[PDB]
């Protein structure tokens, strides 16, 4: 899996790819994972990104990984059939929010929150 982040929005995650101490994550809300159990959870199985520390455990849930131009964005392997190849993140013209596109599907998540659960 491949995602290309604009400008604007690699920019708007800039303070946290900033911190070597952390993490990325594109997260299936859904309950699943030790990291539900930690900050807010709407529970809607939708698509949401979540900024985490190297010292928590969201390796053996995010077991898979994502390729992109600022770095890493760890996964929930079954989430992966939610997915597309080939992925985007951009700004919206409209709010303050990212968008999540796919290049099969088509939005994936018009409005895609951040979630800083770093300690």
């Amino acid at each position: 899996l491949k995602i290309t982040v604009t400008d604007d929005a690699a920019k708007k995650l800039q303070r946290y790819t900033d911190d070597s101490n952390a993490v990325l994550l594109l997260d299936f809300d859904d309950g699943v994972g030790a990291l539900s159990k930690v900050g807010v959870c709407s529970l809607n199985s939708d698509f949401r990104i979540l900024v985490v520390s190297k010292d928590m455990d969201y390796k053996k849930d995010y077991n898979e990984v994502i390729d992109s131009n600022i770095g890493k964005f760890y996964y929930k392997g079954y989430s992966k059939m939610y997915m597309d190849d080939n992925m985007k993140i951009s700004l919206n013209t409209n709010n303050s929010l990212l968008r999540l596109t796919g290049d099969n599907s088509g939005e994936l998540m018009p409005a895609l929150s951040i979630q800083d659960f770093r300690e």
